[PDB]
Formats: structure tokens, sequence, C-alpha cells
């Protein structure tokens, strides 16, 4: 479904794409380094293909 987020807030591995159909970015939420950006949402972030396993 549709998800409001950004490259930084996005879950690692999950690849978010825009409404335009172009690949935007995968979540850079690497577990090795502490990071969290739930204080912004990219307008082109329409949906993201998150890994099930």
């Amino acid at each position: 479904d549709r998800i409001a987020t950004n490259c930084c807030a996005g879950t690692k591995g999950c690849k978010y794409f825009s409404d335009d159909g172009t690949f935007v970015c995968e979540g850079e939420s690497d577990p090795r380094n502490p990071k969290a950006c739930p204080r912004n949402a990219d307008p082109r972030i329409a949906y993201g293909i998150c890994p099930l396993a």
C-alpha cells in the first residue's frame, strides 16, 4: 500500500518507489548505525516494497 516516509526513515531493504513509477530509494535504516528520521516525509514516496523475510 501507500507509505509516507523517506530514505532515512525507510526500513532497511525496503525499496520505496514514487507514484511516477521510478525507484526512489531503499530504507537506509542500517542496524549497525543508530538512525531514525520520523520527522519528515518525501512527497514522491508513494509506496515501498518491504521484505517479508
